[PDB]
């Protein structure tokens, strides 16, 4: 696959930062990219080298051939239910439809820079800081900020000219096969594992920080993750609530490292928010952190997380719901207020179509520089 | 891929039944078949066809390829946990190893009929009855009996001479995309969608009778289940409670038509425990059973489930656990006494690396007859 | 003495099976029933009415007076070393104790009919079949699977209510002189002779068929019996031998008429293993069969046992060691491979306090029918 | 049950004797006794007592009335096969009959002492010699020369005038339930254990000296024996052989003690022949001893033994053959030249109905005395 022309990938700029605790914040020319799966595909004379999420084995036989073959078209982000504005991103859950009412758009950004290649985070020993609006998503949804071990520039090679470009070669913890394994057709059929570090993934309701160390080969599934609710603080992080979902909050999280600067070793992910200027105090005395990884120790707990950091991570934006468990791992039964049943997409579709995320400011640097 | 050499397919036999109003209960000559997924496969030269569970490629390009180069070999059902006695089927999570101490064996069997191919139960309008030994079953394990709308012959094809006798053509409401997607080699990355009716799901905690209706494309993911602890019925399926999974007890499950015949339309389905003899009475009164199916309403509410239970549907017996989600849904939060770690199944191998699950006595055929 | 209260009488349940040459095989409601030498019995007071096997002079006196005075409770069958699981009997010849460390519990089962008397099998010109796992039953112990002409109701008397579902009323050829001779408190001291068909006697190492000739008076002690490695056939019955005890194999006994049906004249007694779906060939040619009975001739040569063959017998699962001659006359010297020591159940205790036998299938019916 | 009038009994008079070290050998003025068992008893109108070996409920229900009710006559000695010339006594196994041609007669003798009590062998620490022809005894015969713990005068009671007069009051190792339970009818059906050393047990092909330690409750069935043949010496005794069973030889058994003297602890039962004047070779080197005797353990090894034989021990005659067993276990396999079927006592009165053990010259006393 190579880049279409039927419809221009034209990237909604967001800009971002960088600071340092000496000279300040300095405005990033990034942007964002839809996922290279929202795409539309084809070959030269228009029929679709995609079906169903799968290839069109005629057109798409082996790797080469794609290569040769189909053409991925950019997108219209704002039909995407994706816009920015200076330094903020807007995501919708889903869009009005000419057919019927509303379509479920679930847009999975990345976060692009200037010389068209994955901006490469390098977060070991530092901070990224943001600011969300989480007011829209209610039960069920999944707002969602989270650095993938991806490659710069999207695996493209030889055959995939796209690239990050179109957001080619996406991967998590998960190990998720997919048809375009890192930029190529995945004629092996295998799994993509790589690093996944979940700073925000949550909703109005509640949150949790989680993350997910690698091997080569497989991944810490079930992260170690942190959720004031779960860990007993039922009335912490809410609507009206210690950190007040209902307006604008910050979410800061800082890698601390053992010789406290970037030159190596985690120990410990610290999390703090604050919101209308004043600091929020921790949910946890002491500090609202992840010292000890259990989960993780078979893939080298923490360890391989900062080595991952070190080597730098691509930014992910995204927002969806889960029509299989209601996402109630995240916001019911002892980790959140959330009914069962209440994280229905389809009620969710029903009382709420409106649900979107709101992120704002996103800035990474030294500790305390970013704010 | 065609029939390996090196290990012969020896099929554990299993002992069903099927019975009559009339004449009572008929042993069949069935027999289990491990999932063609545990199986060792490779070209006349011993290099393996395998890469991880995907393919190689270079033995492994299309179709009409493997077919003529890979044999499947047959496996060594006790090495995996899987044995059986009469009319008693025992599968075991782990086994013991040469190298390290357990390895997580996990058995999905099928119920092979005597011709080759998948025995196909037609539950239209009658009963399915066995009984159980989730003793050992503790919290985070998933003990399963499951019918699946699987092709007869494992779509055996002219590139496919397995078949059934190899477990082949897998598929579920979870719509999964597989490395062979119905007997062969998936070379257009095609999820596989087919109606499944899960029986039992469950534990010695908690379980969960959930019924998915399928459209050609899609599935009732999160199904219309039903689980008494979710319903409030916190002391009814547990250790020492009403049926008392400490010890056997047998679950009938009666799927219940218009015409009362199965002539046609499914209308319910009706779950009845029984043990020590006395039948055990409902946990919500005038019975235990699934009227209303909400979420399958997109594809057909029941109509289509029973119109699959008509066609014929094959048997899935298996045991595993959540290495990501602990099967949290199944037995903890509020839907079980289980606590949100104690499902994590190192945590379920350091402390009960014996769990197994005991099917005894499997028999279907008219309402009332199988008792 | 009747039914205690104390301990309530729960008969695991056993399917067995009843072929017939056109209609197949039928599902039956039988199960096992614990000896009823190896229960509690006691007066209203408790004081037990049992002294060492014996009887308590004081409370059983005669029989009108143990028969309102004792009460014979049920029994913990697991901790009898006895289970079930659906179709398959599985008998501990030891079980760990509070006190020390394993106690010999040595089960004699009877297959009990639903209406609560033995299964009364007519196998005269027709044939019993099962499967048994001798893997565990080592050198001196005797798994054992035998039918007696024992009464179908234990001889429950006026004065004896619990009857077959207590096990009351044993016997066999050796005569045995019992405290309670077939349901009555053995008052006159008079032995218990009754024909005894012995199909499977043995264990990993060896094996006999032997039959047992009745008169009202006395029996075939020795029985005209058949040891394929005392007819000298060393290599044909063993651990990796042609019949091969290491694995399950299937025992088939056919009882021969000489009008061919069950109509009457027992001929010969024909024996016929198979394992692994195969028929195994017989050890001596012509067929593994029992003709000329010499030593029965003095009872009634054969005649008699067919004729008790039609009357009805009973079923009795047992394994059992010899504390005197180490079962040496079962495997050991000329019929076995077992040296003289080698027995000693002391011995057995030490290496492998886990022996056990599993029967499992049983069924019984025309000949072929069962398969 | 008190002395018959019918038939009077009449001892058969043996001489034994008792030597010193010192006084040589005194000649005793003892007799023999036949079985209690053997014998005939009826009420005062000559109704039987008895039915095949129990008793006649009605007119012995329990013992106080036995005692009253029966009366046990004396036996024809001659024609029980039992016949005594000075310090000679020789035993039949089958008699010439008035209906067929020759009936089993199995004598069982005790021997009596001149106050009508039985002689109460003290052989710890000392020897007991005798001259033994076991020409006529051959494959399956069982001659036999044991002690037995039984009650000098038969356990007589109030209820059984007759005691050791009338052979009352038998027991062995093998704790036999019987009729008649140390003198009183056994109204609680126990068995009867008492310690029983078995000097000679065999025929013309081999032999055995086997020790038998008791408990209260057990004893130690299968004996620590010795026979040549067994531990690898198949031509030492037999016919022809070093000790030439075709010709009379001498058996001398001296039981060891630790501090030499009868005065305590038995070490070792030492086994001495000596045939034609001349003393004959050990088998085993450094003499035929019993040092360890290991299945006794469980009952007091040895040291109950020799407590026993210090408490004083009944002396008894007999010869049987087995019905059962044919004696293999004392003949055949590898423990004796004879064939497994050799043995049969069917086939032994076809070949040899006349055979017969003669015991002569027995004497015991301190060591070497008795020569
Ligand atoms: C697949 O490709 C072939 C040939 O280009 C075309 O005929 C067919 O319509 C395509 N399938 C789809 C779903 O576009
Ligand atoms: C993805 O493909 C690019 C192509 O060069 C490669 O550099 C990168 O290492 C690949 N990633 C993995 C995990 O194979
Ligand atoms: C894949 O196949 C090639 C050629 O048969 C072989 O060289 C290679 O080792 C195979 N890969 C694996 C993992 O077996
Ligand atoms: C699976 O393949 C067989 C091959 O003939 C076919 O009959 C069956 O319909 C296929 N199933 C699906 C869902 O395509
Ligand atoms: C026998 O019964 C009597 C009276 O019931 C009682 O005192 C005695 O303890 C009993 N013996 C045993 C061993 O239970
Ligand atoms: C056992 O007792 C029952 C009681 O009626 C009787 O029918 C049966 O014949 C008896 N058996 C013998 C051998 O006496
Ligand atoms: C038992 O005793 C009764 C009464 O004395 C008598 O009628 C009966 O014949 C006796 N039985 C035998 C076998 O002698
Ligand atoms: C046998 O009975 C007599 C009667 O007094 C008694 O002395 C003796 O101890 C009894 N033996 C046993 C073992 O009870």
């Amino acid at each position: 696959q190579q880049p279409g022309t039927s419809t221009p990938e034209v990237h909604p700029k967001l800009t971002t930062y960088k600071c340092t605790k000496s000279g300040g914040c300095v405005a990033q020319d990034t942007s964002v990219v839809l996922d290279w799966n929202y795409r539309w595909m084809h070959d030269a004379n228009y029929n679709s080298c995609t079906v169903n999420g799968g290839v069109n084995t005629t057109l798409c036989p082996d790797e080469a051939t794609c290569g040769k073959n189909c053409f991925i078209e950019g997108v219209d982000y704002a039909a995407s239910g994706v816009t920015t504005s200076g330094s903020s991103l807007t995501m919708n859950q889903y869009m009005p439809s000419s057919s019927g009412g509303y379509s479920s758009v679930s847009p999975r950004l990345y976060l692009l820079d200037s010389d068209g290649e994955y901006v490469m985070l390098k977060l070991n020993g530092q901070e990224l800081s943001f600011d969300v609006d989480l007011s829209a998503l209610p039960c069920g949804e999944n707002g969602s900020l989270y650095l993938s071990q991806m490659d710069e520039n999207g695996g493209a090679n030889q055959y995939n000219t796209a690239g990050a470009n179109y957001g080619s070669g996406y991967c998590d913890a998960q190990c998720p096969v997919q048809t375009w394994r890192n930029g190529t057709l995945n004629t092996s059929h295998q799994g993509f594992c790589c690093n996944e570090m979940d700073i925000l993934e949550g909703n109005s309701r509640a949150n949790a920080l989680t993350p997910h160390s690698c091997t080569a080969t497989a991944c810490d599934s079930a992260g170690c993750g942190f959720n004031p609710y779960g860990s007993g603080y039922k009335s912490y992080y809410g609507p009206g609530d210690t950190v007040d979902t209902s307006k604008t909050f910050t979410i800061i999280t800082q890698f601390n490292t053992d010789n406290g600067s970037p030159s190596g070793n985690l120990v410990s992910i610290t999390r703090k928010y604050q919101q209308n200027g004043v600091d929020i105090p921790s949910a946890q005395p002491g500090g609202d952190t992840i010292s000890s990884c259990p989960s993780a120790s078979a893939y080298g707990g923490l360890a391989t997380m900062g080595k991952a950091l070190s080597s730098g991570m691509v930014l992910v934006f995204s927002i969806w719901n889960d029509n299989s468990q209601y996402m109630n791992w995240l916001d019911s039964g002892n980790a959140g207020p959330c009914s069962s049943t209440e994280g229905n997409p389809s009620n969710i579709l029903a009382n709420n179509p409106n649900t979107h995320v709101v992120f704002s400011n996103i800035r990474w640097g030294d500790i305390g520089s970013t704010t």
